[PDB]
């Protein structure tokens, strides 16, 4: 129940980390180009189909088409001010309107709400334009929050994802919902990697004693960079980050298997 990861795991977990330390780079969103180092690293081919930015709330994010990889992936980012994101939150909840009994962070809905008919239309078209492809979402830190949403809102409402070409990645990501929500991610079957780097702040905020809980399975990068224990539950275990709590840290948030997560460094 709590495995090490193997190394192929470690590499597949990286390169997701290293495509969402993307969408902060001002020239990938709103630049609108693929030249950047992490960029080119690991996406090589990638078109930028769009990008989209909210002032309000500062949620941005990018739609890619890789053609070599075959996939389409989605990725965000809030606020890159972490500190003020943190000590600046409410607590409180709104209803998850698809679902009887759930409710997720109300202002991370509300931050969704804002961007979604900015990607959704340029998802589905890229998928009539190439249905073969699979489609990845991913994010660091409050885009973390948005990745999760928006993967369980593309299997909501678009017929043609499932657990077969949806996939979502996530590292540093706050929680999202209440338990009913949390059972339900889980109940889709699509494929949830929750990353968190050592003693990283922010995958214990909304904490569970406010009603919050995480779905998903836990990549805990314990010491570095290639000591990763995985928590293979699809619910929330004490046996990984939960465990070192209150000593708790943001500088964990900033990087993730040594790739700069918040400057474009």
């Amino acid at each position: 129940k709590v495995v090490a990861a193997t190394t192929a795991q470690i590499q597949e977990f990286t390169k997701y980390a290293g495509i969402a330390a993307t969408a902060y780079c001002r020239s990938v969103v709103p630049g609108n180009k693929w030249d950047c180092v992490q960029c080119q690293k690991w996406v090589p081919d990638g078109k930028i189909i769009t990008t989209f930015t909210s002032l309000l709330s500062d949620t941005n994010g990018y739609v890619l088409r890789s053609d070599k990889q075959k996939t389409i992936y989605l990725v965000f980012r809030g606020t890159n001010s972490f500190r003020s994101a943190i000590t600046d939150i409410v607590f409180n909840f709104s209803d998850y309107k698809p679902v009887k009994g759930a409710k997720v962070h109300a202002g991370f809905l509300s931050s969704y709400e804002q961007v979604v008919n900015d990607y959704f239309p340029v998802v589905q078209e890229q998928l009539t334009a190439h249905p073969t492809y699979k489609v990845i979402v991913t994010g660091h830190s409050l885009g973390g929050a948005q990745a999760l949403l928006a993967g369980m809102d593309l299997y909501q409402r678009e017929p043609r994802l499932s657990p077969k070409n949806l996939s979502i990645f996530t590292v540093g990501g706050p929680r999202v919902g209440n338990p009913t929500f949390a059972y339900y991610v889980e109940s889709t079957g699509i494929p949830f990697q929750r990353t968190v780097h050592k003693r990283d702040i922010v995958p214990h905020v909304p904490p569970q004693s406010f009603g919050f809980l995480h779905p998903g399975v836990e990549s805990w990068i314990k010491s570095g960079t290639s000591n990763v224990q995985i928590c293979t539950s699809e619910i929330e275990t004490k046996d990984c980050s939960n465990s070192i709590v209150p000593f708790t840290s943001i500088l964990d948030h900033l990087s993730y298997f040594d790739i700069n997560e918040g400057s474009c460094l």
